[PDB]
């Protein structure tokens, strides 16, 4: 398929519901080769359950918050892909009390500190470390939400993180263009993954195609950005969220 | 390939370096069954010849300034395709005199009426012509310019159709996608076509990916488009122009 | 006020209930001289009296489908303003019948190409026809609507001719910038518990960011669509 | 003037060519009574000075990095204006190795940390902390730059910095608006052949359009940041 003669990292996958599962089963799909990371402990088996059935055995364990994590995990990698064509960022996190009702009430120092770290930088985090590893032709890919761009309630301060998050995708293409290398973001529709409980109160009758996006749609949208066929787009957010930010009323 | 199983028609194609062109060899690569339209008698054997190339014999005057004639192409076109999933609208227009030098003394109302008419409300126009023709899962594609979104010398009222195009393009988006048709465009970087020696003085240096897009870029996005693996995406415009909107200075 | 020295036209009054009624008051207070324009004879003494409270006898009828009505209007206006400092286009209209259900059924090719000229093409025919006459330091304003970024239902074609006009702010500011002129847009929110200020705007508050964007206090501002509508257009799912 | 009865609190004013600077200035002839804060002890005397100039003996020591240091403000603040109607925040910082080269390659988890702090948490901090202070009608304001909308050579992290700070703004004005409050931002051009104005925008043209954003003529406009760049954003290839 369209993706065969590439390496790609996927990062995030928690659970079957999860956006990065439907963007690897879809780039497995489509001829890619794949290798996971894990947050912690808690998910090594389960992820080298997921990686298993996608016929990868490279699954490494990455906290994001860590430099020596990230560091550790590429050095790890480098062991069988040397050089690989990018990854997938899908990865996102704030403290719970961050998300509960008025945003200038719940938000704090500490909850925009973390919010921006693990959802925003870690993006960057992650291209410094391979930085070297990349081929020429290699695309990296990280997932936004509406609420980088509009005031969503509860979603609060992950609206800051993720507008960071877009802001790092220009900044990131512009500077790694040059050297062969292509940087997006998919700002994705709602869809009902185990990160969404930590969403209050989680629209498909005012969405122009008149039901939510699924994991497969995402992760269609996303196997395209990674390939050579998206090799025109770079530095952009394509929205993948059925119409529904271009509709009002 | 990803597109088997679709019929698409495709306006526009006037020279091996129209757009449409890079469009079509993409779709076709890629599994797509094709027809053609030409504007006027000029050109109907060079269309008709870049038709059989592709394996379509599939050929069909147009003139999208007349009513009369999509409406007659559209009932020619239902003969051999009574049902298809989709159309390319690569087509614009404006007399000459509208792009030479300062904007607010070049335009007049004529040219504006012109360019509007044959850039814009054309799009619809086929839209409207063939709407009981299109299958569940059909996408629209029209081709946009930067021109739509900033002042660009030279380009003048070019840049009011564009604007007034993408807005189509969310207008007709949101009011078929309940019967399940997605309308996108490409908001597509410069390449030497034949209609870009109207433009004037017709950026690579300071574009992320140091090269400008070609007809190929663009057709690989475009396939994707009017393709089920972007059935996410509707009311879009998707920059194919190697990230040069997103850069400045 | 923060207007006194500046001449402006104003065109599209038609009510007290107008965009350009509010306008104009705002502008009066900060004390602006005003002329205005009528488009016909059924508007004419509605705008002679608002122009006779307003302290204005300069009151010209422009129909701007007609490129004569257009010049001749700036012909009479010159004979008493012979320069001025700009004016405020207020002017929407497309065929009752484009606004009524599902887009594309209702979008016809003529009904298309009056939205678009009357809605957008007026404001820059009006500009070529006063460009001369213009001071440096002159401000032109159009009235646009989130329906040129957005799908509104039954807004319809008026979206695209608003997209079209919000293009024609950029083109002209780009264009006109150098002799010293100054193209903006205010979007207007319509004239409520998802808006951010709990209230729908008024044509007070229109007005006073009209005045605004029209005197010398917006001199870093061009080529600029500033959204004046409570905020609606930056919340989602409230 | 069109601030009179309206008292602002003004933070970074750090020399006679701060944006703030420019910004009290314009304030203070539109009839504001003000307020002002300053980092540390090297600006005192300077923030000062010109406080006296202004008429004001309101001089807080305020350092955004501190929320303690942000709460005694507002406790200083209390004792002679127990209510007030908003402030402008001029606050920008990330460490110079931040600024320096390919973007990737200077970013750190520190320099982003402080970066996105200073230049964008600190706007809400200071909302946080002065809540119950802010009369209806009050207005925030912040100042922003197009390096939140672009990738532009070395200003690197303070660009997801600033994309912070815009959606800070967005979220502050849905959050405040129900209690009468505005949020907004202005995006400077910084401070000429591609620039439709054809010069770059002074800290007078800043001035007068935040005297604007933080007055009741602005009462339609929350949420909103708008570009004062004499239309540098809206043109390309000029
Ligand atoms: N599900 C939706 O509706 C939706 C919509 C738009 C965008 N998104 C975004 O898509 C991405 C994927 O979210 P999801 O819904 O698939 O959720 P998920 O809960 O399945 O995935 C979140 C993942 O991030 C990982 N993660 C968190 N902190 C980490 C750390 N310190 N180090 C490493 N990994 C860490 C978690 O372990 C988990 O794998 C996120 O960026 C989310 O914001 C989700
Ligand atoms: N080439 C570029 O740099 C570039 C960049 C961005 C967007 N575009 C857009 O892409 C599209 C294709 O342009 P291109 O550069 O491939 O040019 P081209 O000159 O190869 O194609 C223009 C086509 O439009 C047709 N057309 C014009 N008037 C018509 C009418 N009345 N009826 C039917 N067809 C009519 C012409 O016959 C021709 O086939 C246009 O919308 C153009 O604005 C071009
Ligand atoms: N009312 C709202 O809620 C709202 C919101 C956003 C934008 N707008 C825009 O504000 C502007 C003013 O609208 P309004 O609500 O004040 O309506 P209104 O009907 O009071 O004013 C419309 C005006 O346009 C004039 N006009 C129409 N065709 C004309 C022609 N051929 N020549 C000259 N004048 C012509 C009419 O005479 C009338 O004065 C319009 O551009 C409208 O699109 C309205
Ligand atoms: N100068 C330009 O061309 C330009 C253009 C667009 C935006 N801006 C923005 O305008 C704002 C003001 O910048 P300026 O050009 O006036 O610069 P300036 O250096 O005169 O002002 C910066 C101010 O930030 C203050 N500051 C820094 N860290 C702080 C902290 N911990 N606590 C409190 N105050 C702190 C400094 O004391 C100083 O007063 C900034 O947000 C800057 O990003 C500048
Ligand atoms: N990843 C993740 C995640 C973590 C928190 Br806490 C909040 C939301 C998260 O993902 C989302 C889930 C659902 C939506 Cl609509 C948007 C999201 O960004
Ligand atoms: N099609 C077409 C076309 C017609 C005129 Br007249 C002017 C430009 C045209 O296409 C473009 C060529 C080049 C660019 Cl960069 C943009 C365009 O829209
Ligand atoms: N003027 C005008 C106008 C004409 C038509 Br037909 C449709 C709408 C018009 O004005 C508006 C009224 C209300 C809103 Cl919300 C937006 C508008 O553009
Ligand atoms: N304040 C401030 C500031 C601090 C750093 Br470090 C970098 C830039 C800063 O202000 C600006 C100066 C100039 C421009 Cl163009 C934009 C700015 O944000």
């Amino acid at each position: 398929g369209f993706l065969s003669g590439k390496r790609i990292l996927v990062t995030g996958v928690a659970s079957k519901l999860s956006i990065a599962y439907g963007i690897a089963q879809a780039m497995h799909r489509e001829g890619a080769e794949l290798a996971f990371t894990y947050q912690n402990d808690k998910l090594k088996g389960r992820v080298e359950e997921f990686a298993a059935q996608l016929g990868s055995d490279i699954v490494l364990q990455c906290d994001v918050a860590e430099d020596a994590s990230i560091d550790t995990m590429f050095a790890e990698l480098g062991k069988v892909w040397p050089k690989f064509d990018g990854f997938v960022h899908s990865i996102g996190f704030a403290p719970g009390d961050q998300l509960d009702g008025d945003y200038v009430n719940a938000v704090t120092r500490e909850g925009f500190k973390i919010a921006h770290d693990i959802s925003s930088y870690s993006f960057v985090a992650m291209a410094k470390a391979c930085r070297s590893m990349l081929n020429p032709g290699s695309a990296l890919l990280t997932l936004s939400y509406l609420g980088a761009e509009r005031a969503i309630p509860n979603y609060n301060v992950m609206g800051l993180a993720k507008a960071s998050l877009e802001a790092n995708v220009r900044y990131m293409a512009n500077a790694m263009g040059p050297e062969g290398v292509r940087v997006n973001a998919i700002s994705a529709g709602p869809i009902r993954t185990l990160a969404a409980s930590g969403i209050k109160d989680f629209c498909e009758a005012v969405t122009p195609i008149r039901r939510t996006v699924t994991i497969e749609d995402v992760g269609n949208s996303a196997a395209f950005l990674c390939s050579d066929l998206s090799a025109g787009i770079s530095g952009e957010v394509v929205h993948v969220d059925g119409g529904f930010s271009i509709a009002a009323m």
